[PDB]
């Protein structure tokens, strides 16, 4: 029986819970374990995951990227409802992407400062167990679609300079940031 509640103030704090891992840091290498029980103490990760994400300006947040081996992800990018509850989705499947392929920025909390063009299907479908461990299936596009493969790609070691095609733009972005361009992998 569940006793903790998810109701994060979508602000910026003083002190942040979580500690941020960077492009070069291994736990962002690691293809994340999956997730046994859907209680009160992982709720309590999922508060600390979102008062970091919005402390750090960010729409999405993957486990691994705060040192948590756990398919987990937190994404909250809705800017009409300011008060629309965080899509939360754990143990998460991709079953299928559609539509064209579109090219668009991206960055990401794990590389700050980096932005860059990003080609993904538009639209994608995805299973998965939400903060009250109930099942649950979303067909996404636009922004909330590219969200969710991002963030799926970090629960499999996978980051968003991997996708990047133009060499210049990539090289330039990372060096200028203390990035290195070894730490960029192939796409599987
Ligand atoms: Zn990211």
């Amino acid at each position: 029986t569940a006793a903790v509640a998810i109701r994060v103030a979508k602000k910026k704090l003083a002190k942040p819970p979580l500690d941020l891992h960077y492009l070069g840091d291994r736990v962002l290498r690691q293809p994340a374990k999956r997730v046994s029980r859907i209680d009160d103490e992982l709720r309590q990760t999922i508060r600390q995951m979102l008062q970091t994400m919005y402390s750090a300006d960010g729409i999405g947040l993957a486990a691994p990227q705060v040192g948590i081996n756990k398919q987990l992800i937190v994404i909250d990018l809705e800017l009409e409802d300011e008060q629309a509850p965080p899509l939360v989705l754990i143990n998460p499947k991709i079953e299928r992407t559609a539509g064209d392929l579109e090219q668009c920025q991206e960055g990401c909390l794990s590389i700050p400062g980096v932005y860059l063009d990003v080609e993904r299907p538009e639209i994608v479908e995805v299973s998965y167990k939400d903060e009250n461990g109930r099942p649950q299936r979303l067909v996404a596009d636009g922004l909330l679609a590219r969200c969710i493969q991002h963030e799926m790609d970090h629960l499999n070691g996978v980051l968003f300079v991997d996708r990047v095609e133009n060499r210049l733009e990539l090289n330039e972005a990372l060096d200028k940031k203390g990035f290195a361009v070894q730490a960029v992998r192939p796409v599987a």
